[PDB]
């Protein structure tokens, strides 16, 4: 059908008459929600008006395509409150771009990126007192678009819902340090494949990972290292992008991450780390496949400095151990500082919390 | 956690006070629903009691894991009403087995197969007058299990819902004949992969196929032929299993379907066709990979008799054309009768509608 969008200019506001009490000083990820949400409905008449409304349950027809055929996508981004109580979102335009790409892949309706962003801004503004301001804390923003056609046909939905909910989040690390994780690298489990949809933030990519994460824990590891292809390409760690800081086989010190060739989700943090490192101009920055054979050889030769994951949840997450083919591989990230990881963490903290002004931050 | 199940002995019944009018003489697949549904809730206290209740909307928390991370699975099976008004389900035990396998893969709670089946039986019994009895018609039964934890953690759900809804379905073919379809075979699109979850009936497998089906239609084809691997293995057609009746390269007449090696959904119809053909003992019946190279050579040599899909929707669906690498390949299914397809259709019709007694049918 023809494209159309809702407009922020049309936003309707209904304030809660029953606010929840705000948390004390233990923000467990994803279990505590704020007082309001955004909601917009789409059908054959286009989008309705956007509304901010009290946090409340969804009412869905039992045949809703969202629940049968996974016509569902989401985003995640963080807002941060500085010491002056100004709230700012980190590169939210990138998340909007990604959400629209996801929507098109599932034949869900398009909308105007900047109108959604302005609605999100207004929502956060209404719930601004829910954004924590202790060091390292944040507000997680969770936009969702679902198909909502009351039909068991596997087909393009004629109805959809877009909604956004918000969660306060606690700190992951003490100021100025990081704590590493151990990974399970089992080639039997495949997250994504070329020709598939692992490069979109679709619900369907995440459910099948629950059992695998439980196998990692059973095995004494914290997260999953996702391997791909017959050469055991390192793709992602958990729900994070993977980076390696090493001297490569050609003798050149570089930061490498896998290229966007279909099996990598294009992270916002990932893009930001690449951008920052390119701007410093201190070492080579490249997008290239990384194989277990290359890593094993680099480790034995002492060429690896730091391996880490990146994503909205911890920002940068160091790795100290990989369990592969029943071999426990020590990764010397913490013995190398981890200088690069701490550098990234510091620069992101300064930008996100407004210690210095930067074009990446969108004020609320 | 420890396993437990709901019991049919505990079923609660609430009859509708506002029945819907039943359809006239146009049953469009999946859009018309019956007066009641089954519902069972699970949490940390185990399963609640099962209930038959009037058809109504679901009320879900906006953070429900079913909508964010695709913690969702479903089944599909048919009930058939004979000319004596007896209603019978086709091999429903197989669907129960498959549903439990799906549940375990997504870390959703197990339940007792026969208790669910007995509840389903009771539901169909309450809505028995909704089962059509015109030739070729049926009642589709749609069990669903979803995670329902109000949490944005990607984790094993601590709450779930199991529900079943029912749809009357019309006939697909006139009695005693079949109509063929054209397929798009584009190796760029991959349904499933070894190491993945394409062998389970999980919602997440279906949403990404909507865009691909639209590309097939844009290309002048009706359904998608799903190819896998660098040798272009024929895996599935649409949401159906694929069968080929041919003289193989060794000179032997056989019926072949791809083996259950991770990328094939184990269809109930598929299993039934294999069982029937094995019981006749007239030709070789084998599970072997089928490649496009083999098919192309077989076609040019005149060795192909019939290619068809199998599944609960049409039972057997003949193929007459495959568009591959921009070549339109004629498939001579209709020129060969299609004798085998008509044989299968007749034998299934006799069993499903109770013309002859058979252990595959479960009386309601
Ligand atoms: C969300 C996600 C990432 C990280 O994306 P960010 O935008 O940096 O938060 C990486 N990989 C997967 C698989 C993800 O879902
Ligand atoms: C449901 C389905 C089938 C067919 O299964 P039946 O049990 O015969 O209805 C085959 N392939 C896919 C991908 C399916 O979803």
């Amino acid at each position: 059908g023809a494209s159309s969008s809702f407009k922020a200019a049309d936003l309707q506001l209904e304030m809660t008459q029953k606010p929840h009490k705000k948390p004390g000083p233990p923000l467990v990820f994803g279990k505590t929600f704020t007082d309001h949400m955004l909601m917009v409905e789409w059908n054959d008449k286009g989008w309705g008006q956007p509304r901010i409304q009290p946090f409340q349950n969804l009412t869905l027809h039992p045949a809703s395509s969202s629940l049968h055929y996974s016509l569902q996508l989401f985003e995640g981004m963080k807002a941060f409150k500085g010491k002056d109580q100004q709230v700012r979102l980190f590169r939210p335009w990138l998340n909007m771009d990604r959400m629209l790409r996801s929507a098109m892949r599932l034949c869900l309706p398009s909308f105007d990126k900047l109108e959604l962003l302005e609605c999100i801004r207004r929502l956060i503004e209404v719930d601004k007192d829910w954004v924590p301001d202790a060091a390292g804390t944040s507000l997680y923003v969770r936009p969702v678009l679902i198909g909502n056609e009351p039909s068991l046909g596997v087909s393009q939905p004629r109805r959809a819902l877009l909604f956004v909910i918000l969660c306060p989040v606690g700190a992951y690390f003490p100021g100025g340090s990081v704590t590493p994780v151990s990974l399970l690298a089992d080639p039997a489990f495949i997250r994504a494949w070329v020709g598939g949809v692992g490069n979109y933030k679709l619900g369907g990519n995440y459910g099948p990972t629950v059992l695998v994460q439980q196998e990692a824990l059973k095995r004494g590891c914290e997260q999953v290292l996702w391997l791909y292809g017959p050469d055991h390409q390192l793709t992602e760690v958990g729900t994070m992008n993977i980076f390696v800081y090493w001297t490569h086989e050609d003798g050149v010190l570089e930061l490498v991450t896998p290229p966007l060739n279909g099996v990598i989700l294009p992270g916002v943090v990932r893009q930001s780390l690449l951008d920052m490192a390119q701007t410093w101009g201190e070492f080579r920055v490249v997008e290239r496949t990384i194989t277990m054979k290359q890593l094993l050889r680099a480790l034995e030769e002492g060429r690896v400095r730091e391996v880490f994951g990146s994503g909205t949840a911890c920002q940068v997450c160091p790795v100290h151990r990989i369990l592969y083919k029943d071999r426990n591989l020590h990764i010397p990230t913490m013995e190398n500082g981890p200088e690069l990881i701490l550098r990234f963490q510091k620069e992101l903290k300064e930008i996100q919390y407004g210690i210095r002004a930067h074009e990446w931050m969108f004020p609320v």
